[PDB]
């Protein structure tokens, strides 16, 4: 009978914000007051109006009015600063578009979304204003900035700007039924793509006394008290207000996917219009009637099942009568007499909020909606004469009740009727449960390590480490906020917190350019490091920065010398990404030679030094191939990109596999071959050909001059400017050790039976190329710096250059480390980062950096040895997340408890707080 | 690749709705101007800003300025009483809301959709309005109308408000592409319900120089000379302009089953917004290619296939490449260099009408694409050095040119971007032709009337009656129409046409209260009609009417003595669905009675009197009773339906299938066997029992007084307050008929063998009440006036009455058939229509009504004897259409080809004419 016609979602609310008479600035503070049951309506402030008035005419003609309703106790600051405005520009603003950009701001806040992750995304904002009073004080003489401040288009213009939304932007007016309009194309809109998010609301504000003259010369409009008493035998009128209202609006499928918290769902919504009535002014019961029928059918929801109706409620002798009998028509039919269908109407508390009303009823049935709790109707000395609410099945709710569930949820509905004509309907239900819903001895080692993990957990609880996250537009701000939350943290409140919510709510924070954040483990070393922060004091457990970075960060894929007993173990236990990626990387090499390297990882005996009787100088290799990748993946996991890459002999695999050269499975050929071959190679001979490794304190010019007298030593790898590491026979490498001495060059010898780089590798080349025989190089699509081909950078989309004979001269051929981090360093990169068990390569990094001119570059390691596996990778985070490197935050705090205990969870942290400064128009008339 | 991915309908454009500058009121209008390539730029004109002016410190600051563009030769000027609205009440209305009534008005009339026909359907207004001008005048000092008036609101609610359109009415504000946004609205709307036609278009006015001093005061955009350059290498700003636009949208399906022209077809449409660029103010490129692939995305049409385009067109050196640059990524990709897709912009001869652009782009393109021309762009003097139109596959037709047809049909785009960041975007093409798609001896006796007939109208072509309907809200506004649309008809024009399409266009007009309509053959007698309907003077073939009545009319079936030789025979060959009706109770009599009716309508020799051997007592009944179902049956396909009905002892079968209470077959059985026994009873008796019925002209308190002396007579119909049918042995009658000549009291004796309301009928019951078992009598829901109770008045709704009984009462007793239509002239009834082949029961009814203190009644009579059964029965439709009755005029005029030969259909009728007069709100500053 009324389900849908057509297949679509349903809507739901994740964000609310208010600013309605009363200082009604939070949700909170409204909720709060409906209970109480608060009258938001007063006599004039003397500071209002002052502009109109010192003339006798017109100043006369305001006292004979009533001028008596809900006005803003600041309307004039605005916090120009914040939304990069200048003072000239500023005072020629509407205070529409004030609060449009303050309640957007504050309504993302509310439903833990960053404004920051919606920049560029398919967002609409519709947005409901009827009147445009502040364009009245520019014509008194004026400035040209008026034209944009005072249009009614810019009301939402503006906002997609600031926060850069790339979806619809239109203002709606139906006059005193638009923040319903504007909520209803906003469903409509979501229904049928065109936008992901929607923001929706109306403002208003009485700046000038001509519309309330003008009511007041009518007659019959406005209460004499001032006061609305919606549904009563007293009803004389109602009083004008300003406010304004804004919700955030997403797919029910969305909001379950994302995590976003549901306050209340949309079923439907309709609008239509009285056509010809008794004037252009009378409502008209049968279309009322009509779109109440025409919104249900759209929400599938049967109106016998409501069980509140926020009602119009204007106070009017005659027009509360028609609005009832509506209801009775349709949501009124077929009750039983001891089912009614409660009554209210928030304007009772707040006033008549022209362009607002919607928003701030939505706001009520929201809270109400989210909490279990319906507050009553001020104002009500006894039913209408003339409205039979017995036999309309209605009710008037002036008490706290809960809600009665007549058919086992909670179902609401607003109704907003403009003086035109214009109606519209909004049907709203409660959140549902059923909307949060759609080998083997490497196992044998696995388990005796998760054993011993857990048995030592209990002796000695580890405490986890949970990054806090500040950041603003500006340092000064950013220091501001972190002293504010500091002290919250050291309240009763903050104490009896997780220390794990407080970071996810912060997680949800606008990250901004300027950016900062703490490691702690409780909340003592939190308000410790927080206070810190407040002032330039350095910390060890701070990250701080001023500004974001030019160029993105360079990844570097060494993996050479960086191997102890136990690597990757910690990690792999505690961490399910990690080891995902370790297991894949293990199927292939078993397929390859027939081997699993986790027997190596979860093993404590093997150290990988006589401890592996299998090569190993092939199994070191894997392993650090094997923990490369996992480490990039659980980077790109958390929304790490590179801009570029680049290996020293051993990561060329690995980084040809996160540029996109080359495919896993590919990649892993090229290391096993090379690894392999080298491990028997090495092997085959002894004593006769074998040749050694050791490093020299020496320069390319330096390395081309001494080589003359030594013919046969060849150069390996130009690990720095003033060092290079060369192979030979030993007799040679010893005369280059004494030689070095004799100048006082430090040197050394690696202790390496293994010689990569050199004439052993001849040999192998022929073998080599058979076994790489069916790879398929692609295009890169990232930045590329070879040391093979002299450390020459290539751009993304260029030619495969990943071909057998890349390979085999890199094998054999030196590799020219140097170069291309110099390069990088031309190009503008500044910070790098190094994947590897042990971070051994930050140090030749470093020496090359600042020979070029660099000192402040950002060396960020991961994995060392004598550190906690975790801890570390979380702090390497935090430098990408503070640098501006691309991140993705949220990742790092998991939801445990869906729609279980939210409480719990996101803590109550302090808002953002704006310095809001004097901006107004001066007239005199 | 670019198909739609949701399954939608295309929207039609029906009408259309012109007020741009240069005198451009109509289409056609309009469309001359584009193709002669005119400038309406113009000078400020002398009498407009005059209230601004006179002050030395403003006028100095006009007159530095610019001020020069579009301007509309009359805007004060309104026909207030057209609209309904006082003096005090007009002159405090925004020329924005004046424009919107005036162009919907048009639009309709342009489609020939009659207004009336959509009064209380869901049909949705969208407009764009940016700039509250008006609202200055009223604060100069005011009057509390000036909050209706001049607000954004009520521009599309007033609209709603007149024409009585139950659908959304909401104002957009988009700044510079609020017309595209709201079209862009209403077909989202039709193509998920909400409504099923929509009012898309935008307003713009300039009332004071506030905004246009701004502009200048900014500097480099208003261009010196006030000529817009569009794509060219002098182009220096832009003039602002004032004008609007409406267009007529519904779902194709609907515009074909409606019969409704199709001018054009918009496949699709998108909107977005450029997010943050180099400014508010400053447009983005990127932005601008994701709008085009959004729509053409959703329109499921290639962009390469696109053949002109309707650019934005500012005139600005600096943001025409801009858009040339995104239409050359999505639109001008792939193309060859011999198929660049055309671009020019209305604005170069018009100018940038802010809100009203985009109907000016659209109706430009709509006329377009209905015509086969493409308007040139004037003021081209080269093109844009910075701009590579043949790297970007773009051509400026500045030249009449016909649609290259790349993709064998015609697809263009409308593009405009408001200044705040809006930007949308339209897809129409042509309409295609796909679019336009979705009983023996009977036969021998039909064949041959038809070759009669056919040979028939060879010797003499009959001249087919052709009603002229002509109708205002006032008496004189329409007898001026009448004069105005004699003289078109006696031009060269008129006289080249049908007479058939003026009628066609006359039915689809809006049908007000004060309605005529002319019956005429040629031209001559309806220039003749048509003057003599010009003042008051009466012609017989000229229907007119001052008002409608306050009741619907009331139906009679007497069907008594109104048989002759040839009924229901001409006009069973030359319509169809009364020949249809008598073809079912054909097959229904058939069933029961075995044997056909149309062997006696179509026989010519049968006269129902010694001329049929199967009782003619029987057959006469059934033949009038089938006569009576088809005309009531074709008066309902034409929309007529009756409020209550009433039948004369013969048609109270006929009278309760029309009212509800029984089934046609039901009805069918009751008359078969109620002539059946009749019949047979009347024959089984002769000379002994036989009992004679005569007329005499008493009245019922006569007749109880002299029924004293003669026991056995009975009273049978009381036909007239002073008449009365009696029957009786012929001694009696004959005694009663002497008697009344005595007195001069006139008498007849019917010449009927038969007897009915008798003791004749008293046997006949017992096998009667046999027959009639199973009939399932239901709710009437129509007024009845049962003349077997007395003359009683039933209500709809009321419990079933038609029982056994109810007929054995009817047949026996006596019918109270001039106390009912006393009844129904008390109810306050006074239109009285009569359904037989002779009208005879009017007369009857007359004189009642004139009894009664009614002597201005419509009496309405139907096929009648002696005259062409066509030509009567459109008479009796037009009396109808004349009072105010419910019938529908289209119905009268089908099309025949349809999408064929719609030129010489659909005449060019005169339009309506409105009375200007000057309505403006006086200020002085």
């Amino acid at each position: 009978d009324w389900s849908r016609t057509r297949d679509v979602e349903d809507i739901a609310i994740v964000g609310v914000a208010t600013r309605f008479p009363g200082d009604l600035n939070t949700p909170d503070e409204m909720w709060e007051a409906l209970l109480e049951g608060k009258d938001c309506v007063t006599d004039l402030p003397e500071d209002r109006w002052t502009e109109f008035l010192d003339e006798p005419r017109i100043a006369e003609r305001v006292k004979k009015a009533r001028t008596r309703g809900g006005y803003l106790t600041d309307i004039k600051g605005f916090d120009s600063e914040f939304f990069a405005l200048s003072k000239m520009e500023a005072d020629n603003i509407d205070p529409q578009q004030r609060m449009a950009l303050e309640l957007t701001w504050e309504a993302l806040e509310h439903a833990r979304i960053p404004a920051s992750s919606l920049r560029g995304e398919s967002v609409g904002v519709y947005i409901g204003s009827s009147t445009n009073d502040y364009s009245f004080l520019a014509m008194s003489d004026a400035h040209p900035y008026a034209i944009t401040g005072t249009a009614s288009s810019i009301i939402a213009n503006r906002v997609s700007y600031f926060y850069d939304f790339r979806g619809p932007s239109v203002a709606v007016d139906t006059a005193c039924s638009s923040s319903l309009v504007a909520t209803h194309q906003g469903v409509q809109a979501l229904r049928a793509g065109e936008a992901d998010v929607a923001i929706v609301g109306g403002v208003n504000a009485l700046v000038t006394p001509l519309v309330t003259v003008g009511f007041d010369e009518v007659g019959g409009v406005l209460a004499p008290d001032g006061r609305i008493k919606s549904f009563s035998s007293d009803a004389d009128g109602y009083a004008r207000s300003e406010g304004g209202g804004m919700l955030v609006l997403k797919r029910i499928s969305d909001a379950r996917r994302d995590g976003d918290q549901i306050l209340a769902v949309i079923a439907g919504s309709a609008v239509n219009h009285d056509g010809r009535s008794n004037g252009l002014l009378a409502p008209n019961p049968d279309a009322q009637a009509e779109v109440l029928r025409k919104a249900y059918k759209d929400a599938g929801i049967n109106p016998r099942d409501v069980d509140y109706i926020e009602a119009h409620g204007t106070g009017t002798i005659l027009g509360d009568p028609i609005e009832a009998d509506a209801l009775g028509r349709i949501v009124g039919k077929g009750r039983p007499a001891d089912k009614p269908a409660l009554l209210g109407a928030v304007k009772s508390n707040l006033g008549h909020l022209e362009s607002a009303a919607g928003a701030a009823s939505l706001a009520k049935m929201t809270l109400a909606l989210a909490n279990d709790k319906l507050p009553p109707s001020i104002n009500y000395a006894g039913p209408n004469p003339y409205i039979d609410f017995e036999k309309e099945r209605l009710k008037v709710n002036d008490t706290v009740s809960d809600w009665p569930r007549y058919s086992g949820k909670a179902i609401a509905g607003v109704s907003g009727f403009g003086f035109g004509g214009a109606n519209a309907h909004v049907v709203m239900r409660e959140v549902l449960a059923g909307d949060l819903v759609e080998t083997e001895a490497a196992q044998r080692l696995l388990e005796q390590a998760r054993e011993e993990l857990e048995a030592k957990e209990a002796e000695e609880p580890t405490k986890q480490l949970v990054p806090l996250a500040v950041s603003a537009f500006l340092t000064s701000r950013k220091r501001q906020a972190a002293a504010e939350l500091a002290d919250w943290i050291d309240s009763p409140e903050g104490r009896a917190s997780s220390l794990e919510s407080i970071g996810r709510s912060l997680s949800r924070r606008n990250h901004g350019r300027s950016r900062a954040v703490v490691l702690a483990h409780d909340h003592d070393e939190a308000i410790k490091g927080l206070r810190a922060l407040a002032e330039g004091k350095q910390h060890p457990s701070v990250l701080s920065a001023d500004g974001p970075v030019t160029n993105g960060p360079v990844w570097v894929l060494a993996g050479f010398g960086a191997q102890h007993r136990k690597m990757g173990k910690s990690l792999y236990l505690r961490n399910e990404v990690f080891a995902e990626w370790i297991n894949k990387v293990d199927a292939l090499i078993q397929d390859e030679r027939g081997y699993s390297i986790l027997e190596l990882i979860l093993d404590d005996n093997v150290d990988y030094t006589d401890a592996t009787c299998e090569y190993p100088i092939e199994v070191v290799q894997l392993v650090i191939f094997a923990i490369q990748i996992a480490l990039g993946e659980l980077l790109r996991h958390h929304g790490a990109k590179p801009a570029a890459v680049v290996g020293q002999s051993l990561g060329e695999a690995a980084a040809s596999y996160f540029a996109g050269g080359l495919s896993l499975a590919d990649a892993t050929r090229t290391i096993c071959s090379r690894s392999h071959l080298m491990g028997e190679g090495e092997a085959m001979l002894f004593g006769e050909y074998i040749r050694l490794m050791a490093l020299v304190e020496y320069s390319a010019d330096e390395i081309k001059t001494v080589f003359s007298d030594y013919p046969d030593l060849e150069v390996c790898v130009y690990a720095a400017p003033t060092q290079t590491v060369i192979g030979g026979p030993p007799d040679q490498v010893d005369a280059i050790i004494a030689r070095a001495e004799s100048e006082g060059k430090f040197a050394r010898k690696f202790q390496t039976k293994g010689a990569s780089h050199t004439q052993q590798m001849d040999p192998l080349l022929g073998e080599l190329a058979a076994e790489l025989q069916g790879i398929e190089p692609k295009p890169l699509t990232t930045g590329y710096f070879s040391t093979v081909h002299e450390g020459t950078f290539i751009r993304p989309g260029s030619a495969p250059i990943h071909d057998v004979d890349y390979w085999k001269k890199g094998l054999r051929h030196s590799v020219y480390f140097t170069q291309g981090i110099r390069n990088a360093v031309d190009n503008g990169h500044t910070t790098f980062l190094e994947l590897a068990p042990n971070p051994v390569a930050l140090m030749q990094v470093g020496l090359t950096t600042a020979s070029a001119g660099l000192h402040d570059a950002q060396l960020i390691a991961t994995l060392a040895r004598k550190q906690d596996e975790v801890e570390s990778m979380i702090s390497a985070m935090a430098q990408l997340y503070v640098h501006g490197h691309d991140l993705d935050f949220r990742t790092l705090f998991p939801r445990r408890s869906k729609g279980l205990a939210g409480a719990l969870d996101f803590a109550n942290i302090p808002p953002t707080r704006f310095k809001r400064k004097e901006h107004w128009l001066p007239a005199h008339f």
